[PDB]
């Protein structure tokens, strides 16, 4: 029960790869192939609106681009950030979804995967700004995004879906392919060609502008190929990658803290099985092929108990390892609380595991088992019913 206590709007936020509504020919990162999630929620009274970021990019970057896009203006990452990372320090521009932020709108925030973690910084650099933004803004005498001033809590609630919060050991795999075959290099160079071919971005947007990765207008394909090979691009640390690997995700959670303003929940999603002699974990007949195949085994199996990766870690849905969804825990002070069928501020509501892949949550892979419809109805309703 527990009735409409608000009618703040909601807002997706997808993950690792995630595209827009006008990206992939209309096929719904939110919903996929069994429909229309931002769509289903409209329908039923639910002003909800869709949020696309860099699908490649660190959860600041996402972050910084977030806020532009909900309040409106142009992309600031940061004097400070940019000048450390070198790349751009503004981005795009955009008109605005909800400006109502900037004069006491709240908004629910729905993420799935990465955008778990873009969410939560999003709530914390709104709240606590940015340290060292500011003194550098101050210091070297230039403009400050509002930001990275804090004192700002727009956001009601943030709900993550099969979220790495402590990263997911499928980087770990990754680090071992890069001893030959280094995949984000391969996708960086993969990007840089599509930044140069015409229509593109119409398909699948890189937004990874602040890196300037195509050829500028009177630049020479040797002046061109020159300077992306200086790019620090190549060997940064400012990616999704590193904010999803073990390490990163804890450097995050260092200081990206669960506001007391602000509440919190989190569904965790596990497809797997457990053999009776290893202890290792095997994918259920229905995960998608891709993560049945390629990363399934990986997550069930791989251990590393010096560094905390115990057995806990081995059930998986395919793409995260299902410990580290229900909330921040790897260097972080955040509480973390069984749902009791009342939803509390400042901690993680943990609303359960769910038997579900990383990719049929959101309905990029078919369920029939699955009622994705009544999943995300019912979490709207309980957002609805949050008291401001
Ligand atoms: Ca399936
Ligand atoms: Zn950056």
């Amino acid at each position: 029960a527990s009735p409409r206590a608000n009618d703040a709007p909601i807002v997706l936020l997808h993950g690792f790869t995630g595209w827009g509504r006008e990206e992939m020919l209309g096929f719904k990162y939110w919903g996929g192939v069994r429909g229309d999630i931002e769509q289903w929620l409209n329908d039923n009274g639910y002003r909800t609106y869709t949020l696309a970021v860099g699908p490649l990019s660190s959860n600041w970057d996402r972050a910084c681009e977030a806020y532009a896009q909900l309040v409106g203006g142009t992309v600031d990452y940061g004097a400070a950030h940019a000048a450390k990372h070198g790349h751009a320090r503004f981005g795009r521009t955009y008109p605005g979804l909800l400006p109502e932020l900037k004069r006491g709108g709240r908004v629910h925030i729905i993420a799935h995967s990465q955008g778990g973690q873009t969410a939560r910084m999003l709530v914390s650099l709104l709240e606590n700004g940015s340290q060292e933004e500011r003194e550098y803004a101050k210091a070297h005498n230039v403009s400050l995004s509002p930001l990275f001033e804090g004192g700002h809590h727009f956001v009601l609630s943030v709900t993550t879906i099969a979220t790495p919060h402590d990263g997911t050991t499928l980087v770990n795999m990754v680090d071992f392919t890069d001893r030959f075959f280094d995949l984000q290099k391969a996708v960086l160079k993969a990007a840089a060609v599509a930044s140069n071919v015409p229509y593109t971005s119409q398909v699948y947007d890189f937004k990874l502008d602040q890196w300037g990765l195509r050829r500028q207008p009177g630049e020479s394909f040797d002046h061109y190929f020159e300077r992306l090979k200086r790019s620090p691009v190549w060997t940064s640390t400012d990616t999704a990658r590193y904010d999803l690997s073990i390490p990163g995700a804890e450097k995050l959670n260092q200081w990206v803290q669960a506001s007391p303003n602000t509440y919190y929940l989190s569904f965790s999603t596990e497809r797997t099985h457990r053999g009776a002699l290893t202890g290792n974990y095997y994918p259920e007949l229905g995960m998608n092929a891709f993560s049945a195949v390629v990363c399934a085994p990986f997550l069930g199996s791989y251990r590393n108990e010096a560094l905390g990766i115990d057995d806990r870690w081995l059930e998986n849905d395919g793409i995260v390892n299902t410990v580290s969804m229900n909330g921040p825990k790897r260097g972080s002070s955040d509480r973390i609380v069984p749902y009791d069928g009342t939803l509390k501020k400042g901690v993680w509501n943990d609303m359960g595991t769910y038997n579900v892949d990383h990719l049929e949550v959101i309905g990029v892979d078919p369920n029939p088992s699955f009622d994705i419809r009544a999943f995300y109805l019912r979490l709207a309703e309980q957002l609805a019913s949050l008291r401001p």
